[PDB]
C-alpha cells in the first residue's frame, strides 16, 4: 500500500490496524473533504480517498480494502446519519474491560465508523479521598483512564465516560461506615441535598478532569424511590420532580466548575411526571418543574434509551414526548449482551433498524449504541461485534448491504457465522421480535433437584437446538482465528444445555415411574459427566474474562458455578441414600413444578425470561435477612 | 418409680419424658393446687408434688429428680412470675423444623416450664388456592400443624402461631406471576388497601382455623418503606401512622371472623411516630391518629421486642415509651442463634437476667423466648437449650442457682459443658455486654485471595482460641449423648477457623516478601487440605441440618459452600499460574485491606459483626442487577 497526504499521526494508526486489516499494493490519495463522510474514487490501483472527520479515515480503509477484493474500479460516498455514533461498555457489573481489550475494542470501532468510546463506571474509577468507591472492584486509576483515552486519541475517536451521581451505586453504598452510610437516601440512592454527597460528586469530576475530554455522561437512571428513604426521615415530604431539578443544577455547577458538558438518562423526569410513574408516557408537567426544566434543559442533553421497541413509531412517540421537555436530545440503542452468557446479535439487528428509522426522523444528533452487563457481566466483551457493525452501517449508509464483507474485513469471519455467538438464546419456536428471552443462562444456574424454571424447557426442540448449536460453533471457533475463544465458550455451553436442559425432568419421571436402575445411571453417570463439563466450562469462562477484564468479579462467578456443581454433588448425593432404602421419600421431587414467571404464558412458546442468578438457582432465601 | 393421682393423660406424658430423664425408684402423691406453681415435700421414698396448671407438672419432675440425686429429704415451692412463657422457632429462614424435632422441642420446653410452644412462619404454611406461597419452601401442611399442635397438647402445652400479615414476605413475593406481584407494595411489603391482599389474608386464617389454638401473632415488624412503593405511585402521598391503622384493623377484622386474639410486634408504631423514625423513643401521637389507635389497641396485644440491652434500666425506659399507648402488652426475649453456624448462649444469659428484672418491674404476663435464623438458618434449632432453661429459671425461681442442675437432669449435660457450644464466637479480648460479634461466619465465608474481613482477625489470640475450642469440644460430643451432632459440628468449625482466619494474610505476607516456598505450600498443602477440611464440615452440618429440619433450604447451603470451596480452588489456580511466572503480579493481593465496618472500630479489639453472607463472601456485585 503506497498513501499519499497522510501525517505521521495517521501512519502510525494505519500501521496499527494492520493488525486486523489487509491493505492490497495500490496508492491511494488521501484528503480531508468537506464534500461527504467519505468518498473513494479510482481505478487501475490509484485511488482518491477523502473522510470529512479524520476518525473517519479508518472506516475509509475498510471499505477501500473490502471493495477491493471485488473489483478495480471504486465508486464509494457515504453521507453519514449522525455527527456522533459511540460504543459505552459496562464495566459497573463485575467485568472490567482491562486496558489492553480496551486497545483492541478502540481499534475495530475506528474500522466500524465510531467516533466515541465510552465506559460505564458507577463505582469503578478511583476517586482520592474514597477508598471504598470501588474497592476490591478493580476500578480504573486516573492514569489507566488516561492511557485508554489516549489510545483512542491516536485513531481520532473521542473518550466519554459514563457515570453516576444519583442512583445505581449499590456496591459503593454497602460499605458499612459512617463515611459512606451518611451519604445514602434509600436502596442505591445517594442522599440529595447533603453536603458529603456533592463534596463526593465534586470528587467524582476531579478525577475525570484529569482527562482530555470535557463530555460526561453523569447518569441519573433509575432512582425509583429517590426522596423516599433518609430524605423523607430529615426533610419530610416534597415536590420529587423538583427534587431532581435540585439536585440536577448542583451536578450541572459542579461540571461546569470543571468545564464538563453533561448528558443524562432521561428517564426519570417521565417517571416522576406520569401517573404511573413509567417512561414511556407523555408527562403532565407541573408549572414549577416546567420553568425549572426550561432552564436546565439549556445545559444538559436528555437520553432517551430504549432497547425494545420493534417499530419505528413506537419510538417516535418517545421522541415526541421528549420534545415537551428539550430539543436537545440523544439516543441510546442496544447491543444485547446483558442476559446471561450469551448475546443477542440477532434481536440488536431487529431493534436497531427501526430504531434507526426514528432517530433520522427527528433529527437525532448522536447515538450511543450500550453493551450492559446486568447481574454479573457474564457475557463475553467481544460479543456484540455484529450490533456494532449494523449501527455503524445504518449511520454511514442506512442499509446493511455492505455489513457482512465490511465485518468479515474487519474481523476475519462472515457476520453470519459470528452471529451464530447467539445460538444458546434462538429456540426455533421463538419471535424473533421479543426480548429477554435468555435460556442461555437460566438453563445452565438451574438447580437439579428443584427444577423451578422446568415448564419453559421444551426437550424435543431444546435438546437438538443445543446440541446442534455445539457442534455449529465448534466449526467456527476453528475458522474464528484470534476470536475462537468466543466460540469455544459458547460451544461447551450449548453441550451441556442440550442435556441439562431436562436432566431435572428425567429424575423426576424416573422416580415417579419406579426406574430404580434410571436414576442409578443418572446420579452414578450422567450427573458426574455434567460435574465435569461444567468444570471445563468454567475454565473456558474463566480464560474468556481473563482476557477480556480485570480478575475482579470473576470471583462472583466462581461462587455462582461452584455453587450449582455443588447442588449437582447434592442431587447424586439424594438419589444415592434413596437408593439405599434409607429414605422413603426425596421430598424435593414430590413437589409440583408451577411456572417460573408468567411474563410470556400468553405465547405458544414455552420459554422466558429469567435474569436474576439468586431467583435462578433457588426458590430459598440467599440475600434476605 | 410409682405415682399416685395421676390422669390417664398425665401417665402417658410421663412416659414419653422417661426418654430424657431418669426417674428414681420413689413413690410421688401428685394433686394439683392452687398454693404454688410447683411445690414438692416428703423424704425416705414418699413424696407429695403439687402444680398450679398442668404442664408445671413436667418442669415438677425434672425438679424432683434433680434434688434427689442431692437429697433424701425435699422441700421445694415455685412462684412463677409470668402467666405465660413461650419459645418460638424461626421457620422461616429455609430452616424448616422437621415434625419429629418439634416433639423433642416440645417435650424439653415441657420439662423447663414452657406453657407454649411456637412457630415464625412468614410463608411456610400451606395457603389453599395460594400455590405460590411456601413453594419449595418446605411449607407445613395444616396436618403437620395441627400434629405438631396435638402433640403439644399432650404436655398441656399450647400453641401459637407467628405469622406475617404485612411485611417479611420476601421469599413469597419475588416470584414473577401477576396473582403475587398485584399484592405488592415494596422490598417485603404487601400493598395495604389491596383488596386480593385481603384475600390472601383471610386464607391464611382460614388455614389457621384448622389448628385448635386461637392465638396469633400476626408479625407487623420491620415494614419501613410502607405506603412509598406501589401504595404511593397508586395512592398518593398518605399519613403513615393512619394507614398503619387501616391495614391493622382490616386484618383484625378477619381474626375476629375465625375467631382468633392477635398478639403484634410492637416497632411500626413508634417508627412511624418517631421523627427519627425508632423503636426506642417516646412518641407524639397525631390526633387522628391517636382515635383510630385508642381503638385498635383494644383488639390486640403489642409485643416490645428487645434483645440486645444489658441494663434494666434500657428495657424499662422502652416499657414506659409503650405504656403510654397501652397496657396489653408481652415481651420478647432472644435466645441468640441467627448470628451464623454458633449460637450465643452465653450474650443470652446476660441479658435474660436483666429483662427479667425489667419485665417483673413492669407486670409483664407473657414473654417469648424468640429463636430467629436469620439469613438462612445456619444456626442449629437445639443450639440454644441452655438459653431456654434459662429464661425457664428466671420465671421460676428469679435466680440461676438451679441453672446447671435442671439442666443436666434435662439434657445429660451439664449447662457449662453444653455452653461451650458457643465457642466460635467468644474470642477472649470481647467484652461480654456487646451483641452480634459473629467470628464463626465471617472467619468461614470470608475469601481468600480478597479477604475483607481481614482487619479483623487477631491471628495471635484467634488462631489458638479456635484450635483449642476444636478439642474441648470433641471431649464434649463424647458426653453429650443425643446431642453430639450438635458439638461435632462445632468442633470442626473450630478446627477449620484455626488455620483460615490467618490464610489470606499468610498468602499476602508470603506474596510481599517473595517467599516462593511459603506459597508453594499453602497452594499446594494447605489451601486442598482446607477444601477437605470444609467438604467434612458441610457434611456434618447437612447431617445436623437433615436432623432438625425438613430439607428444603439446605439449598442455599450448599450454593455457598459451594462457592466458597471453588473461590479456594482459584486462590490455589491463580498462586500456581503465578509461581510458572505467567503472571507479574497477582492483583488481587495488591489491593490494600480496608475495615470491612466501623461498627465496633471505637472498641479495644478487631472483631466485629457481620451477618449477610453476600457481603462476606464477595465485594462485588452478586444479587443486584
Ligand atoms: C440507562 C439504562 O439503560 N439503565 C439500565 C441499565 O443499567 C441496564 O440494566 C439495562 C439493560 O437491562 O437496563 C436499563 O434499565
Ligand atoms: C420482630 C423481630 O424480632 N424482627 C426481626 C427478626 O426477624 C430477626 O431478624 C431479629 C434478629 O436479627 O431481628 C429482628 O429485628
Amino acid at each position: 500500500v503506497r498513501f499519499t497526504g497522510l501525517s505521521l499521526k495517521q501512519t502510525q494508526a494505519i500501521e496499527v490496524l494492520k493488525g486486523h486489516i489487509s491493505l492490497p499494493d495500490v496508492e491511494v490519495a488521501v484528503t480531508q473533504s468537506d464534500q461527504a463522510s467519505i468518498s473513494i474514487e479510482g481505478e487501475e490501483g490509484h485511488y482518491q480517498l477523502t473522510y470529512r472527520k479524520p476518525h473517519q479515515l479508518y472506516r475509509a480503509l475498510s471499505l477501500l480494502v473490502t471493495v477491493l477484493a471485488e473489483a478495480d474500479k471504486v465508486e464509494i460516498e457515504e453521507q453519514a446519519a449522525y455527527e456522533d455514533l459511540a460504543y459505552m461498555v459496562d464495566c459497573s457489573r463485575n467485568a472490567v474491560l482491562n486496558v489492553a481489550s480496551a486497545k483492541q475494542m478502540i481499534e475495530i470501532l475506528a474500522l466500524m465508523g465510531y467516533s466515541t468510546f465510552e465506559l460505564y463506571m458507577e463505582d469503578t474509577y478511583q476517586i482520592e479521598g474514597q477508598p471504598y468507591f470501588g474497592y476490591f472492584r478493580g476500578a480504573y486509576s486516573a492514569e489507566e483512564l488516561q492511557e485508554i483515552e489516549a489510545y483512542a486519541q491516536q485513531f481520532d475517536v473521542t473518550f466519554v465516560p459514563c457515570i453516576q451521581t444519583l442512583a445505581h451505586l449499590s456496591a459503593f453504598v454497602k460499605w458499612g461506615v459512617k463515611e459512606v452510610q451518611e451519604l445514602r437516601d434509600v436502596e442505591d440512592i445517594l442522599l440529595i441535598g447533603e453536603e458529603k454527597v456533592y463534596d463526593l460528586i465534586d470528587g467524582m469530576f476531579a478525577t475525570l478532569s484529569k482527562l482530555k475530554t470535557r463530555k460526561v455522561n453523569i447518569g441519573m437512571d433509575q432512582a425509583h424511590l429517590v426522596g423516599l428513604g433518609r430524605y423523607l426521615i430529615l426533610n419530610g415530604v416534597v415536590d420529587r420532580s423538583l427534587l431532581m431539578c435540585q439536585h440536577l443544577e448542583r451536578v450541572l455547577d459542579i461540571a461546569d466548575k470543571y468545564g464538563f458538558h453533561c448528558q443524562m438518562w432521561s428517564d426519570m423526569f417521565f417517571k416522576l411526571m406520569s401517573a404511573d410513574g413509567q417512561y414511556d408516557r407523555d408527562v403532565e408537567i407541573p408549572e414549577e418543574t416546567r420553568v425549572y426544566l426550561d432552564r436546565l434543559k439549556d445545559r444538559v442533553t436528555l437520553v432517551y434509551w430504549d432497547y425494545y421497541q420493534d417499530s419505528e413509531e413506537k419510538y417516535n412517540r418517545n421522541f415526541r414526548n421528549h420534545h415537551k421537555i428539550s430539543h436537545d436530545l440523544a439516543f441510546a440503542g442496544g447491543a444485547w449482551k446483558w442476559i446471561g452468557f450469551t448475546p443477542h446479535n440477532h434481536f440488536s439487528r431487529l431493534v436497531a433498524i427501526e430504531a434507526n428509522k426514528a432517530c433520522r426522523a427527528n433529527q437525532i444528533k448522536e447515538v450511543i449504541v450500550t453493551g450492559w452487563g446486568d447481574n454479573g457481566g457474564e457475557t463475553a466483551q467481544f460479543s456484540i461485534l455484529p450490533s456494532l457493525q449494523i449501527w455503524a452501517e445504518l449511520s454511514y449508509r442506512n442499509d446493511l448491504d455492505g455489513l457482512s464483507a465490511h465485518f468479515k474485513t474487519n474481523t476475519g469471519l462472515t457476520v453470519e457465522d459470528f452471529m451464530q455467538i447467539d445460538l444458546a438464546n434462538l429456540l426455533p419456536d421463538l419471535p424473533g421480535n421479543l426480548s429477554g428471552i435468555n435460556p442461555n443462562r437460566y438453563v445452565f444456574y438451574q438447580d437439579i433437584l428443584c427444577p423451578i424454571l422446568d415448564q419453559h424447557m421444551t426437550p424435543e426442540q431444546d435438546k437438538p437446538h443445543f446440541a446442534q448449536a455445539a457442534e455449529t460453533l465448534a466449526n467456527i471457533k476453528e475458522k474464528a482465528g484470534n476470536y475462537a475463544y468466543l466460540f469455544e465458550t459458547q460451544a461447551q455451553l450449548n453441550a451441556i444445555l442440550s442435556s441439562k436442559v431436562d436432566v431435572g425432568r428425567r429424575i423426576r419421571q424416573a422416580y415417579q415411574a419406579d426406574d430404580k436402575e434410571s436414576l442409578q445411571q443418572i446420579a452414578r453417570q450422567e450427573l458426574p459427566e455434567l460435574r465435569s463439563q461444567i468444570e471445563d466450562f468454567h475454565a473456558l469462562f474463566s480464560h474468556q474474562w481473563l482476557k477480556e477484564n480485570k480478575v475482579f468479579g470473576l470471583d462472583t462467578v466462581d461462587i455462582r458455578m461452584g455453587g450449582l456443581l455443588q447442588r449437582i454433588k447434592r442431587a447424586e448425593s439424594r438419589i444415592e441414600v434413596y437408593l439405599a432404602g434409607q429414605l422413603d421419600r426425596i421430598d424435593e421431587l414430590e413437589v409440583e413444578i408451577l411456572p417460573f414467571t408468567d411474563f410470556y404464558a400468553d405465547k405458544d412458546f414455552a420459554a422466558t425470561t429469567a435474569n436474576q442468578w439468586h431467583t435462578i438457582a433457588t426458590a430459598s432465601t440467599i440475600y434476605t435477612t
